[PDB]
């Protein structure tokens, strides 16, 4: 079980794993209930209007966006009865996802990926970044910052507008200098969209789910590509999507990246063994040196210095960038999903997975030795369209 405790949102804010916070936005927010369901991962049930301040409005733009399909509705998740059925649907895609091996690496690969302590400007100093923890509210309504790897967050505005985000620093690419953020993913586990392969077909909320986290790995070990480097479609996505669609990226270009990340790997372990003090109290110079060696895999001396294997690398390298793909998921899950990164189609739908009669977390919607089982019927929007709402598209 990767979430052993089966919150509830009205449940009494414990100020450990349930608590009101801020996030490190600078938005002077107004705390919300959060849920910590795993070591280093909160939940946050609400619209996310909160990352980016641009955008606080719920309400569509003048004209819908052509591809791809979007859905608004600003009231959706509003109430406490929603926010605790997005709060449930959210941990049963996690034990999912965990109850494969695909997934289980996945999330250890997360779980162990803390974003680097590279927060001050003298070299030798290590500090964590701010903007990589949230302000955890105590009894008396003092704040206590808390470091964490991943946040799960209900949509902005368009509804289906999946994401995977992070703050930014105003002089290093946390994404992609190997140190990595805190990464937000914008995300509902109470719809998903349609594919065709007539045959209309829903997407298995759990490879989307996957498909975020991944990106969540990239970004989390500042691996992740340039999203100005498209071809429009970026390689981010190309790389995440698998299958067919990876391998528009000849060998010679991966090998440039695999090589640019091999030097920012250097970086950081010189970066670490230059270093003489940490800030903070709790975590010992020693301890922190200690986690940025299990997540970058370093290799250590007997004087504690530490060097990049590049063989080491290579494994971990292709393990977040190839094995890591929403293409593999999608085997682990036994289940149906479009072929190409575009081949969607502008269909949205309301869903409800919560339900084991709808949905459990072994065999998704195509449940096991009924209708459901044979061709993926579970995930046809005709022949099982007592789970698939379909919605008005946005115009
Ligand atoms: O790749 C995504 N997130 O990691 C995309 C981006 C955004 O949306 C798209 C989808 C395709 C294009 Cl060309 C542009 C924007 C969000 N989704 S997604 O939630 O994974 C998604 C949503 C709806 C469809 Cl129909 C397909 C994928
Ligand atoms: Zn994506």
């Amino acid at each position: 079980g990767f979430v052993n405790k089966q919150f509830n949102y009205k449940d009494p804010v414990n100020g450990v794993d349930i608590a009101y916070i801020k996030i490190p936005n600078a938005g002077q927010m107004q705390p919300v209930k959060a849920f910590k369901i795993h070591n280093k991962i909160w939940v946050i049930p609400e619209r996310d209007t909160f990352t980016n301040p641009e955008e606080g409005d719920l309400n569509p733009p003048p004209e819908a966006k052509q591809v791809p399909v979007s859905y608004y509705d600003s009231t959706y998740l509003s109430t406490d009865n929603e926010k605790d059925n997005y709060l449930k649907g959210v941990t049963k895609l996690f034990e999912r996802i965990y109850s494969t091996d695909l997934g289980r690496m996945l999330l250890t690969s997360i779980v162990r990926g803390i974003p680097f302590w590279g927060g001050s400007t003298i070299d030798t100093e290590l500090k964590v970044i701010d903007t990589n923890c949230i302000n955890v509210i105590q009894p008396d309504g003092s704040y206590r910052s808390e470091e964490l790897n991943l946040v799960i967050i209900g949509p902005s505005a368009d509804i289906i507008q999946f994401e995977c985000k992070s703050f930014g620093h105003e002089v290093l690419n946390l994404t992609r200098n190997g140190y990595g953020s805190t990464q937000y993913i914008r995300f509902s586990p109470d719809f998903t969209f349609g594919f065709e392969e007539a045959g209309k077909f829903a997407t298995d909320p759990a490879v989307t789910l996957a498909h975020e986290l991944i990106h969540a790995g990239h970004r989390l070990y500042g691996i992740a590509i340039n999203p100005n480097r498209v071809f429009e479609v970026s390689f981010e996505e190309l790389r995440t999507f698998g299958g067919h669609d990876a391998k528009f990226i000849d060998s010679l270009q991966e090998n440039e990246f695999r090589l640019y990340y091999y030097n920012k790997f250097k970086d950081i372990a010189s970066t670490l063994n230059k270093a003489k003090s940490i800030v903070g109290t709790t975590a010992s110079l020693q301890y922190m040196k200690n986690v940025f060696k299990e997540k970058y895999l370093l290799s250590e001396d007997t004087s504690g210095k530490f060097s990049v294997d590049k063989l080491k690398f290579d494994k971990l390298y292709k393990m977040l960038t190839e094995i890591y793909t929403e293409d593999n998921f999608v085997k682990f899950f036994k289940v149906l999903n479009r072929k190409t990164y575009l081949n969607f189609d502008k269909a949205v739908f309301k869903i409800n997975i919560v339900p084991k009669v709808n949905y459990t977390i072994y065999d998704g919607f195509n449940l096991r030795n009924t209708n459901l089982a044979a061709n993926f019927n579970g995930q046809n929007t005709e022949i099982n369209n007592m789970n698939f709402t379909k919605l008005k598209n946005f115009t």
